[PDB]
C-alpha cells in the first residue's frame, strides 16, 4: 500500500503515501477534495514519482482531473511533486514565502497566491488557507474546510502517536507553540485534524502538539 486514500466524507479524502527512506516506509498525508470542478489536493508527495502515482490513483478513483494543489510548506513531502504539477497544468497554490523557500530548496516555484488568510472555492467546496506563524518551518500553513470543519495541519501538527517534533534545524520551536495556539483559536469545533504524518484525529492532535512543544 504505497499510496492509499481514506475517506472522511463523500468529497474529502486523505491521501497517504509511503516514501522510501533508508529502507523504511514513511507515510505522509494530504487531502483530496472531490469537487464539481475537479480534484483539489492538499499537498503533493515526496517526489515526482509518488506524485504521479498519487494523481493517477485519484483521477482514476474519482474519474476527475486534479486541477489544483495547495502546498503547505516547501519540503519534499509537500512540494516534492511540484515539477509534475507544473508540467500538467495543475495549479500549485502557496504563500509567497513558501514560493520563495521552494526556489531556495531547489524546487519549481508555486504560485505565491495565498495570503495569511485566503478563501478559495472549487466548485461548491470552500477552502481556507491559514498561515498561523512559524513552526515546523517558517512558512508552514494549514488548510481548513469550513463546510466540514476539517483541518489539514501538515507537519505543524503531530499525530497522537508522535513523541518527536521531527527535524527542527529549520524549525522555530519556540514560535511553534504560538502558531499552534493560533490554529486552536481560529478553529474551534473541529471534526477532523489531519496531521502531516500519522493518523487523522481531532483537536486532540493540536493539544498533543502543544504538549510536545511545552
Ligand atoms: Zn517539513
Ligand atoms: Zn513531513
Amino acid at each position: 500500500g504505497t499510496i492509499s486514500i481514506s475517506q472522511l466524507n463523500k468529497n474529502v479524502w486523505v491521501h497517504t503515501e509511503l516514501g522510501s527512506f533508508n529502507g523504511e516506509a514513511v507515510p505522509s498525508n494530504g487531502l483530496v477534495l472531490n469537487t464539481s470542478k475537479g480534484l483539489v489536493l492538499v499537498d503533493s508527495s515526496w517526489d515526482d514519482k509518488l506524485t504521479k502515482e498519487l494523481i493517477e490513483m485519484v483521477e482514476k478513483k474519482f474519474q476527475k482531473r486534479v486541477t489544483d494543489v495547495i502546498i503547505t510548506h516547501a519540503h519534499a513531502d509537500r512540494i516534492g511533486g511540484i515539477k509534475t504539477l507544473k508540467e500538467r497544468g495543475i495549479k500549485a497554490h502557496s504563500t509567497a514565502l513558501t514560493a520563495e523557500l521552494a526556489k531556495k530548496n531547489g524546487y519549481e516555484e508555486p504560485l505565491g497566491d495565498l495570503q495569511t488568510v485566503t478563501n478559495l472555492k472549487f466548485g461548491n467546496m470552500k477552502v481556507e488557507t491559514f498561515y498561523p506563524g512559524k513552526g515546523h518551518t517558517e512558512d508552514n500553513i494549514v488548510v481548513w474546510l469550513p463546510q466540514y470543519n476539517i483541518l489539514v495541519g501538515g507537519d505543524l501538527v503531530k499525530s497522537t502517536s508522535a513523541k518527536d517534533l521531527g527535524n527542527v534545524a529549520d524549525a522555530y520551536v519556540n514560535e511553534w507553540s504560538t502558531s499552534i495556539e493560533n490554529v486552536l483559536k481560529r478553529y474551534r469545533n473541529i471534526n477532523a485534524v489531519v496531521p502531516g504524518h500519522g493518523e487523522v484525529g481531532d483537536k486532540g492532535l493540536l493539544l498533543h502538539t502543544l504538549d510536545l512543544l511545552k
